[PDB]
């Protein structure tokens, strides 16, 4: 028998730009997608669960390709600052105070209630105490890529850049066979991390055959800075040291010329368009419709919570929208299919699991969501796609599964204590104040 | 006795920038901020009705300062078209064959169902159908200046421009004595309005003492064929035609020069910004800073529905405090004070009424929100006027009241039945999409 079978109004698949079902039926067996058929033929076929979404549009979960979910706890700490103010005053000082591995816990289990209570399914973050994250993620049962992050100066967490990969190394030993979690080398930028650093991470993650996120072009500071003391822009760079190819997520890369672009696509590495914080820290608009027109898979992140300052892929999937349109003076750019795209199989592609999610196809693993539209937000309900990108909120995700497991239902999250949630960020707003 | 009292975490007063209220309470009496006190010392008062909102900031409520509220019902009926296939293939179409008197009072309820939600308690409307609008008004509660729209050309509301005018001036006479409903004169734009119409509108508003409310400079398009028409930029031409004083309610004001930023602040006249709307049209970015900075007042709207397609004025102001930064390359444009200022009282400022309303103040009107920041999407909540820019969402306000009445209860509509507008909306769903 099917373990599921959740019939909705409308089923957005993502393996057509623009292909939407009407009334149709997901059945799961395995945690896949086992058919897609008429909600009639649904209702003579056995299942464990049945349940019936009217008025709901079912689509692919949507993946966050970057983010430091740990940051959580720093959201609107200190905000409208010069970026040097910020960081040198506010954010680092707080992160070299109270970031341990109870911060990165607790920060990322509140960044994972909030990511499900959106429809965020997939999380590509970056962090510190990767065994941390790890631990958040198998709790809250997303589907968890932990990046291993590597910085030349210490931090609490390590002492040096060898120190950085040999610690993330040991943790991700510790996390081996777990199907929903996938360590990752993380290099911070080019701007903090050495050619010696960055040959070393290329070596072990072709040695492992682990994925390479790094936060690259975002800033024209960073692409200025970097010809002076390497002598070339930093995708030059990275290209004479091996580090792009298609195991490469480049997170923003704003800053890019037109041969740039062609290099990106030659070495089919995928980028993570990041609007919010990109707007919000001033760093520019990221060129995704060129992008994205050479064949580059341009999947979309949040950042992390204290430049944004939320973690609500809806929002973010309809600010890359806006953005794009304002930044080519295209009103036809990025339209809500390949803006929805963007948010889920672009995700996958990036990822290198867009054969096994991202889209809703017989044989992929049954990350989904269910969105009500029965609200005024969404009414009249003309065209779902239209509604998602540019209507519809996070408040309207009813139901999140990852592999077919229940993580919301009907706003009740199902994995996590939503109560401690709150108590942990209440717990760090004193500790973070010092109030008591 | 007090009618009301109010007692919250946060009040967010919006008299000083930064200015925050910490467990105090707001007393109401005739409809007026009558005390604002230690919640301590609110204990021991009379009050018809007492309220405790731990965990709750409470603010001015957000000031719409252009809307097209009836356009409800076109909401995400087309996107991602170029313009001119948009309009003439879809939008123009869907009107002249469906807007009467019903379409733009449903519509009207229905914006407004969805206005208040989000924490929305003025709105500067304009459309055609004027007395619709004012019924919708007055049934919702929400203080309403509804635009008595004026273009050359016939619609099915009226045949030529001085038809617009005494149609609109007719339906003004009905509804006199109406301490929350303002009539306005909406000349449309200077491309839809003669030289004589603009003349006739200068005439009319000053006899009347009314505003004006136009959209001007919106497009380059506008902009550059404004000088090849009529010999001048749109302002210019305006200026000579006597329409720039504080009566005039600009919106858009996305094109301009520095000539025009000083020409708008030596005529007092204030702007609508409207990011969404000119980011999904592809407009360009308005230089709000530069008009802020010129003394000029700047509020935020959010357009009409079918293009945004949000009516949600917390998104709308995250937008502009995240359009202004990366318009500038300045991380400290817009904070986010300045953000929540243009939301409330630069739309009161605009619209002729800063001393009434748009701060909380001992003698002004009792419009004011209050939103639940006790969710994971505002935790951990260092300081709310960050959280109600960067980070909190249409779907925590909880209560709405206008002039001291509760249009929203917990999230529950006290004015308008939610149920008839989901129906309305329907209903208009099968009639533009002829479907039975
Ligand atoms: C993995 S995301 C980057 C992390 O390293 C921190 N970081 C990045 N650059 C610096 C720097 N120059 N000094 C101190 N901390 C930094 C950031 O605040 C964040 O915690
Ligand atoms: C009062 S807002 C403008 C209204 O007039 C309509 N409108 C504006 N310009 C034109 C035009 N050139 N032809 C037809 N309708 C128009 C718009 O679609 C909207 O309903
Ligand atoms: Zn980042
Ligand atoms: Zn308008």
């Amino acid at each position: 028998r099917y373990e599921k079978i959740i019939s909705a109004r409308w089923i957005i698949t993502v393996e057509t730009d623009g292909e939407v079902l009407e009334n149709h039926a997901i059945a799961i067996r395995d945690g896949k997608i086992a058919a897609i058929i008429p909600a009639a033929d649904a209702a003579g076929l056995e299942a464990d669960e049945r349940l019936e979404l009217p008025d709901h549009v079912l689509m692919p979960g949507l993946i966050n390709l970057h983010g430091h979910s740990a940051m959580s706890l720093l959201r609107g700490l200190a905000d409208d600052k010069a970026l040097m103010d910020w960081l040198t005053n506010y954010i680092w000082p707080t992160e070299g105070k109270h970031v341990h591995d109870d911060f990165v816990f607790d920060g990322s289990l509140l960044a994972m209630g909030e990511m499900i209570r959106g429809g965020t399914t997939t999380i590509n973050d970056m962090y510190f105490y990767n065994a941390a994250v790890a631990r958040a993620g198998l709790a809250s049962g997303m589907r968890t890529f932990v990046g291993c992050s590597i910085l030349e100066f210490p931090t609490n967490y390590a002492s040096n850049a060898d120190d950085y990969i040999a610690k993330g190394m040991a943790e991700r030993s510790q996390f081996l066979g777990e199907d929903l979690l996938t360590f990752t080398l993380a290099p911070h930028a080019p701007y903090t991390v050495s050619d010696d650093t960055f040959r070393k991470v290329v070596t072990l993650a072709e040695q492992e055959d682990m994925l390479i996120h790094c936060h690259i072009h975002e800033t024209a500071d960073e692409v200025n800075n970097s010809v002076k003391e390497h002598g070339q822009r930093p995708l030059a760079r990275l290209q004479r040291l091996g580090l792009l190819s298609p195991r490469l997520v480049a997170a923003h890369m704003v800053h890019l010329n037109d041969a740039e672009v062609e290099l990106a696509a030659r070495h089919g590495l995928s980028t993570a368009h990041n609007p919010a914080s990109n707007m919000k820290l001033a760093s520019g608009i990221s060129p995704v419709s060129k992008l994205m027109d050479a064949g580059v898979a341009v999947g979309i992140g949040t950042d992390g919570a204290a430049s944004n300052n939320k973690l609500d892929m809806l929002a973010e999937t309809r600010l890359a929208a806006l953005l794009a349109k304002v930044g080519t003076l295209d009103p036809t750019s990025v339209p809500a299919a390949a803006a929805i795209r963007m948010a889920t199989l672009n995700g996958a592609r990036a990822l290198g699991i867009a054969d096994k999610v991202g889209s809703v196809k017989v044989g992929k693993q049954a990350d989904l969501i269910a969105l009500d539209l029965a609200q005024l937000e969404t009414a009249p309900a003309f065209d779902p796609i239209s509604h998602v990108v540019y209507a519809a909120g996070r408040e309207q995700v009813s139901h999140v599964w990852v592999k077919g497991r229940a993580l919301m239902r009907e706003r009740k999250l199902t994995t996590l204590d939503e109560s401690d949630l709150k108590a942990r960020a209440g717990d760090w707003r004193n500790r973070i104040l010092a109030k008591e």
